């Protein structure tokens, strides 16, 4: 990644070993599960599109969600060129070419351009640019192999509210109100009806607590 | 986090694997014990708005807690807006916007204006200001979540006196004196009435260890 | 902890995950036993007070001894106010206020003030202030909670003396001479006594060798 | 490796204890699977010759795979002697000599010639040609280690849609678009025919998501 | 321990958790092996008194080759005193005062003074004096732990040359040439006379490799 | 080590925990394969002989082959004085002594001379010439504790080429090409005698890869 040193100046330093046994475990271990993602954008903080693309080759297995992340990378990069059309003429020394959508995606851009870039001032930063891109086709994956809809979350007779919650929620954040209290249990639902309609999940969940 | 380096200056740095990995283990094995608060704390040290979401958003499960959080954290944005209405006007050059309570909470701010916050001279301490409504959150989930009262916790016939203040006093952290000596079992209440009612803990562990 | 960076000058930073987990381990891997003092001195090497306040509450159980370290720190910080009374006025400029007793346990002092205490020209070190309070309590907790007495160390009739000497010093560490030829067993009490009154150690394990 | 210090020179510092278990654990656990190259590649980030030979001694057994290794370093580093005939001469002070092959592979330089190519301006970057020939065998014995063709890749008729897509670009991966329409299945190849023969992959997986 | 930054001035800083761990493992997997011995010198590499009492502090049990420890220091120490008699007068400022045996051993002396006495110029370096107590001490434990004498090493008639070596000098490690000879069985025996007296070890192995 | 810090100099720093335990591991988990020695060239970066005595002292068991080291060791300390007669007289000041073979070999050495060798200008590199005599011993306990010869090394009747190939060059690793062919089976012989007496190998592994 890109980091500052003892003086005021962004340096590149190589991917550390822990950062990239980091990142190959919680896949391994959490496959996409909701927070993946926000592993995946901490334990790539100031990362070069080189090691973005380091992190996701090291994945081995789940090809299908790597290969369609490969889909939605084309179709960001393809967007950025549409946008920002490259303009041809010899570039100025001691300055930076303008990058394309795979200059962005590390496939047609050096390590020291992507440097240069993101070391530039002001500068371009090609490295948050194609993490937001990563992020962006990570969460298709996640609403994708989501495998229960909202719909079907129902307390059970005998389920702790909490528990039900738990559930709700952790589903909720996969698909990305009151549809917390209609899911509810007959019991719970006649506490939570009684309650009013502006009351906060600490509330409802402390009056159906059992 | 926003960290001193060799010169006197306040720079960002990335959140470590080792941090990022702690936060999540401590959840996994402790959930929301009292212990648990501190530690949080310690591993937000220097922490922006920002790490703040990171270590919250990577925890999986307990998402009817993690909602309940979002709603305390609304709830202090809120009353921060209602303190601290920000004044319209362009910003002067070299200076930070005000910010609002969405803007602590690291939702409708970027990263550099929080570290433009938190390095500022005087500081605008957003971390800390969020990291204050997250353990106040957390305080809330940890009380909820106590399964025993103070009033049950009573000492047993043959209950070692240390193994009962254990007990006492982890079920009264939890829920956030003279409670101690009347939940003893009638052996032991019978020394510490004839101890004296200023007597030290210490001094009623030795009374009644047998 | 406040450590020296690569100038002279003394500077704050955060506490690591690892000090934090190595903490949390060895008690709960060795409780009270004696050798978890000098640990904790060691781990917490220039820890300000907020830092040695956050290693006592990331203990989670043994709360009885952790009540009675509380009541240990209010004793000793009692005693330093009797002692340092603070006078009052305002605070000149570029200096720190005089440090109470609860300031010096991390109550009511923040942790800019523990760090300008600490990084004083001349320092006021109210870390090793409080952990010299601590450590007191600690040492309080080992030989409350040591089980055996030195009166019941006795070395059995076909007992190795090497394995009769590690368990009477290590009892004799925990409670804080010539007992140990007085608790020997008699073929071993006859070598000593025939040895003479000025025998080393080594000098007498090796007398009763067998 | 070679890497940039506080200062903006790049200087050598040994390869980390964590580095080289990191690279020999990979080998052991994972063999020569795909994501091993990019796993090797960025565990020898900056790395000198001897870094990257140390890297390959390291690695006990499949010596099979490292003496074909041996062999493609020979054929790439005679192309290279072909291409950059060294020019006899005696090498002005403060200066560096031409690398041969043997030189970039690191048999016949010593490490302050390694050094002193890589730090130099501009530079003779004889650890990314290095890398760049060892990642060329490793790839060569990726594919001839690959154990399924891609032709026998084929969606059972119970097997779900998406399990068949990781095996499909899983081995492709290692073999190094309409195949596989035409390996699914009877169901699902009639979905994808009815789809568009310019469906995505998650345009295709959701079709015969099951 | 006491160590050099970035700049030229040697600069105290906390012993750290990894070599606190690293001292208490080896002593609960190894004991007092001889092997231990040079572990200890290593994790105190530039330790003060105060890391090497903390580094013997935190060794839970053993505690009678600790207390024969605490009498090999006091021998030193005491023979210390006798060969530097310290002479009273006021102590110049910028300077230090001449240490005891009890200062060189942490017992009166303070940090900072041991930080003066080791950062002197010309250096006091009290922490060597005091490892080189500690090792002397330390290999009179191993020594007398030792439970096999070198006499009693014999090769077996059918045992291999090789392991009968790697006993023969590992009980001489402990208890601190043509031995190794008288005590080989009859065939080996026979080979090693015929050899030569003065064979080396590699040739002697080879003779008896079976 | 000597490293170079934040400036030009080469300054000593101690050996780390990691170092120690990664090369007390790599011994117990893998005694003397080929595989370690380049793992200990690459533990012992830039070590003083100071620090390469540690390593060595560190290993317990395997006493005959470090006693065969230390032989190994005193015969290219004794070339080393015959190539190197110290000359007689008073050192210069800001000047280091010529080193004996017993002063490269940290035996009759201060580390600060050490220090004063390995960082002089021009540097006398103790550490890399004592290095060079412990791989050249080290290497002689390889070829000796190599348990097969290659002439042993044949190809099984149904053995697949490539695990064969494996065995090969793993015990000719040990005990440091036509034969290859020649201890193939007869099924995999007869294709490789009509492929070329220039195959390589992986044409040769793929022509019998069956
Ligand atoms: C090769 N490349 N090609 C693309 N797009 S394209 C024309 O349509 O094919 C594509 C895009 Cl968009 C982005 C980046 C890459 N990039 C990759 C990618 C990263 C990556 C992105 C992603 F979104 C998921 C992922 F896992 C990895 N690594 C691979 O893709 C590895 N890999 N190989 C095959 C093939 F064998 F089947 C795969 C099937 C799934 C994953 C496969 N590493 C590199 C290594 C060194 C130097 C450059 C690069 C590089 O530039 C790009
Ligand atoms: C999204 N956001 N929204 C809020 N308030 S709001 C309008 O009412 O919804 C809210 C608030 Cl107050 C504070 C901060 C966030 N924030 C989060 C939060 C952190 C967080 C806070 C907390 F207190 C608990 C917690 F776990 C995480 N991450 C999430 O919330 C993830 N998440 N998603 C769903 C949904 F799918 F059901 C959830 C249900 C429980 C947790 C959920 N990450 C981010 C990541 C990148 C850039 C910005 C942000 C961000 O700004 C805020
Ligand atoms: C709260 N506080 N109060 C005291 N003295 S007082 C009026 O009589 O109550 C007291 C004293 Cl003397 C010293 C320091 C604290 N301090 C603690 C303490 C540390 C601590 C000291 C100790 F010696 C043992 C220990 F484990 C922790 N943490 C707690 O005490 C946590 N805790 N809570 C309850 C209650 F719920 F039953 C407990 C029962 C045993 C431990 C409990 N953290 C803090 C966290 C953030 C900002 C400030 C502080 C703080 O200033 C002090
Ligand atoms: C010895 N050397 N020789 C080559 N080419 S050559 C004439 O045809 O033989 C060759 C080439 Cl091309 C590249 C580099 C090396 N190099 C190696 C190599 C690295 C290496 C490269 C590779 F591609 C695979 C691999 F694993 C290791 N280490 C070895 O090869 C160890 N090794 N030994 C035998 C023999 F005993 F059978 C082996 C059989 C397979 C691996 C073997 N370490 C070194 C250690 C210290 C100082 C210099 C060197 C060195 O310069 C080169
Ligand atoms: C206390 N002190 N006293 C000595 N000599 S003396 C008059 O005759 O008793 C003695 C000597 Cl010579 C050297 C150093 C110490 N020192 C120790 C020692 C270290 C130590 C040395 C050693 F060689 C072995 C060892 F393990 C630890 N820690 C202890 O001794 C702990 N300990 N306590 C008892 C008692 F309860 F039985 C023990 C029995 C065996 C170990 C015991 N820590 C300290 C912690 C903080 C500030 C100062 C000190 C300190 O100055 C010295
Ligand atoms: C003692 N010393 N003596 C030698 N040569 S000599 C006259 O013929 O005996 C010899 C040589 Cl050539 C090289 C270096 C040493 N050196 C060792 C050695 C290292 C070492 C070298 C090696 F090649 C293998 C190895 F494992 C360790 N450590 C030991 O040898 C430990 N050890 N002790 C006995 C005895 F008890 F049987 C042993 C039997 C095998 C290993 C034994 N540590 C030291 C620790 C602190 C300060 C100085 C030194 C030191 O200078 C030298
Ligand atoms: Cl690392
Ligand atoms: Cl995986
Ligand atoms: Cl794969
Ligand atoms: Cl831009
Ligand atoms: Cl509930
Ligand atoms: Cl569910
Ligand atoms: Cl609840
Ligand atoms: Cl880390
Ligand atoms: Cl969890
Ligand atoms: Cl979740
Ligand atoms: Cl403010
Ligand atoms: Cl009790
Ligand atoms: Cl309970
Ligand atoms: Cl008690
Ligand atoms: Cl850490
Ligand atoms: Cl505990
Ligand atoms: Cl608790
Ligand atoms: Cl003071
Ligand atoms: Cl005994
Ligand atoms: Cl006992
Ligand atoms: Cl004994
Ligand atoms: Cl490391
Ligand atoms: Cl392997
Ligand atoms: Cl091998
Ligand atoms: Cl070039
Ligand atoms: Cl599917
Ligand atoms: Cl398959
Ligand atoms: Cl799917
Ligand atoms: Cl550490
Ligand atoms: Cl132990
Ligand atoms: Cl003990
Ligand atoms: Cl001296
Ligand atoms: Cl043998
Ligand atoms: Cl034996
Ligand atoms: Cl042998
Ligand atoms: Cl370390
Ligand atoms: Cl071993
Ligand atoms: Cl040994
Ligand atoms: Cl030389
Ligand atoms: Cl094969
Ligand atoms: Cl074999
Ligand atoms: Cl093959």
């Amino acid at each position: 990644p890109i980091v500052q040193n003892l003086q005021g100046q962004m340096v590149h330093q190589c991917i550390s070993p822990r950062t990239l046994n980091a990142w190959v475990k919680v896949v391994e271990e959490k496959a996409f599960s909701p927070e993946v993602i926000p592993m995946f954008s901490a334990l790539s903080c100031g990362a070069t599109p080189q090691d973005l693309n380091t992190m996701l080759n090291t994945v081995g297995g789940h090809q299908a969600a790597m290969q369609m992340l490969k889909e939605t990378i084309n179709e960001e990069a393809a967007e950025w060129d549409r946008l920002h059309p490259v303009h041809a003429g010899p570039i100025a020394p001691g300055q930076m070419r303008e990058p394309r959508g795979s200059d962005i995606a590390g496939t047609t851009s050096t390590l020291q351009e992507q440097i240069g870039w993101m070391t530039h001032n002001p500068p371009i930063p090609v490295g948050e640019i194609y993490k937001r891109w990563i992020i962006l086709g990570l969460n298709k994956i996640v609403r994708m192999y989501s495998p229960t809809s909202i719909l079907d979350i129902r307390q059970g007779p005998k389920e702790p509210f909490r528990d039900y919650v738990d559930r709700f929620y952790k589903t909720l954040r996969a698909e990305q109100e009151t549809l917390l209290v209609q899911n509810a249990n007959p019991d719970c639902k006649t506490i939570l009806k009684a309650l009013g309609p502006g009351a906060t999940l600490e509330e409802m969940m402390t009056a159906c607590q059992g």
